[PDB]
């Protein structure tokens, strides 16, 4: 039978491209449940699916809001096969700005969607995998989950949290036959100045501008095509003994090694301040 | 004048012992605001304060619930000096058990207290430090924030999140004169089987027992006295150029280095499964 895949956050970006890559696979090996918070956003997904000639029935959309455990359970019940071979936890939110300028609701939302929503997915689908002794779980990671980035304090908190969540589960899941992997992505092709200025000091504001200018230059130079990133997920899926982490690029490994080599954090803080700010 | 210190989570453990260490310092250098979620739990703190003969006025208690930004702001207004020289973000919750056995509320609470509550403290007190160009922020960390531990999935998610939060802020704060440091603690001297069994499978349940037996043995062998741990906070406070991280012990550095040296995570997962389970 087909490998049943359920992917969260398929309205755009990595989840959209992964969903159509799998559904359009020439071997027709996969049945994909592409889940979205709001079905009103499914148009780009269906435009992409048609462009790759996904066979009828290879791709289905479900509404799934990872903030709501009832929505998670209702989507699980919509899997007609009664099993999920591959779960891809990809839904996520970004949050950029001076820490004191971020709304309390926005902070709590990033954590609820990125972290608690992944926990909700894992609590809903892991038990069936553990009892069957098979299943693959892929989690969309970021280089921001491996090293702290200025003005991404809460985003990095949430991506570092997925690292701890997944590494902790991987230690237990080792002998269960259930494989969990993080796909560590760099940049991928996919408030107003006035309000930020009102909630922070002028120096922090100026540094935010510098960060934004630097970020745009790196994105322009180094963002990867979503097709190349989606193929790393497929590589992890086909591995007989998948590792805990896959990297979409080796570009940030040097910064990572410097980080990991000086546990006091001094070398990394100095190097990243220089890298972003000059 | 005195160095004004505000510490969260002083009802027991590290925060209680730190508060009385600082308030009883022979030099009388510190004025300590020991904050607690519920003032009904302040008895051990006052028993400890009297035992160390903390001078009258060296220690004051404030009610502060880090889940509530109004409580954070009301406590900030109670600092009569109108400034905080040292902020110690220590309030935290643990959560242990099979992931699928944890209540959704309990998960969301660990994240709200440990992560969003620290963000609330930083948003409330950082701006004044940045404008003055001085201030120390100490955050209670854990070895569980540096490496994933089985059956601590959500606890480790939350402690890994503080790593990302603090490292991201430290990159920005470098030139502001505001110093942020994590104090990485190992074990420190400080649901029912039936309900866990009903929410998980028998194999996971057996592994939980093994984890608990192992954890108790390590705690018995390696837990540090809270006095020794509190003194690491003082060491970070007195450093002219404090590093991002301080370690209370070097016992877990080897596991950490192995972790950091194999970015795929394979060596760490295998080593920690063997370390916990045999
Ligand atoms: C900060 C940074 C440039 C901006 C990058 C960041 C990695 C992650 C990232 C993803 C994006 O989509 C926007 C650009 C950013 C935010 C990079 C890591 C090192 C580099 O200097
Ligand atoms: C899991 C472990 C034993 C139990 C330790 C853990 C570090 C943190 C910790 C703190 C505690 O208070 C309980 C014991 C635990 C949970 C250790 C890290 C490696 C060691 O094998």
């Amino acid at each position: 039978a087909r490998t049943v895949v359920l992917i969260t956050g398929c309205s755009s970006g990595i989840g959209l491209h992964l969903a159509v890559r799998l559904a359009s696979d020439p071997s027709q090996s996969f049945k994909v449940y592409a889940t979205l918070r709001d079905l009103k956003t499914q148009g780009r997904l269906w435009e992409a699916a048609r462009a790759l000639a996904c066979p009828p029935g290879s791709l289905e959309t479900l509404q799934l809001d990872v903030r709501d455990s009832k929505s998670v359970a209702a989507a699980r019940e919509r899997v007609t096969e009664g099993r999920v071979d591959v779960l891809v936890c990809n839904a996520g939110l970004g949050l950029l700005g001076p820490l004191e300028a971020l709304g309390e609701d926005a902070v709590a939302s990033v954590l609820d969607v990125n972290v608690v929503g992944t926990v909700r997915m894992l609590q809903a689908f892991l038990p069936d995998m553990k009892r069957r002794g098979s299943g693959r779980v892929l989690v969309t990671g970021s280089v921001g989950g491996l090293m702290g980035l200025p003005f991404n304090d809460v985003y990095c908190a949430s991506k570092f949290a997925l690292e701890g969540l997944c590494e902790s589960l991987a230690v237990l899941l080792l002998p269960f036959g259930v494989h969990l992997s993080l796909i560590e992505c760099g940049p991928v092709h996919t408030g107003s100045p006035e309000e930020v200025l009102d909630r922070t000091d002028i120096h922090t504001f100026h540094r935010f501008y510098q960060y934004l200018a630097h970020s745009k230059q790196v994105f322009r130079e180094a963002a990867q095509n979503p097709e190349e990133v989606a193929e790393v997920f497929l590589t992890a899926l086909r591995a007989p003994k998948p590792t805990l982490r896959y990297f979409t690029t080796e570009r940030f490994l040097p910064l990572l090694r410097m980080r990991l080599d000086d546990p006091s954090g001094s070398n990394y803080v100095t190097a990243m301040h220089r890298e972003v700010f000059g």
